[PDB]
């Protein structure tokens, strides 16, 4: 998607990719909507681009553990995040 419902969803994650429980339920639909929209090839410029944007502006914050999220409440996406991954320009 055009880095808006991406930024809109991540939201309530961030709470647990900067440092907390959870996260909430509202993130996991958001985890399995991300997961959906990032598909087509642009959806995964976009969706890279907002991150480049989003958390690596928001320095203070923890990727490795947002790593565990998508083995917790279950589901997979077609790459982790970039900030110690890659943008994932396919
Ligand atoms: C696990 C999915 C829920 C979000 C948690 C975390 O991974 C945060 C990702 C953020 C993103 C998206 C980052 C990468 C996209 C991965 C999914 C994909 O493109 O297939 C932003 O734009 C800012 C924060």
């Amino acid at each position: 998607i055009d880095c808006g419902h991406v930024d809109s969803l991540v939201r309530p994650c961030l709470s647990y990719v900067q440092g907390g429980p959870g996260p909430s339920g509202q993130c996991c639909d958001g985890v399995k909507n991300l997961h959906n929209q990032a598909r087509s090839q642009s959806d995964r410029q976009s969706a890279c681009n907002c991150l480049k944007g989003i958390a690596r502006g928001i320095h203070n914050l923890n990727e490795d553990n947002a790593r565990s999220i998508p083995p917790k409440c279950g589901v997979n996406l077609p790459y982790t995040i970039s900030l110690n991954i890659d943008c994932s320009r396919v």
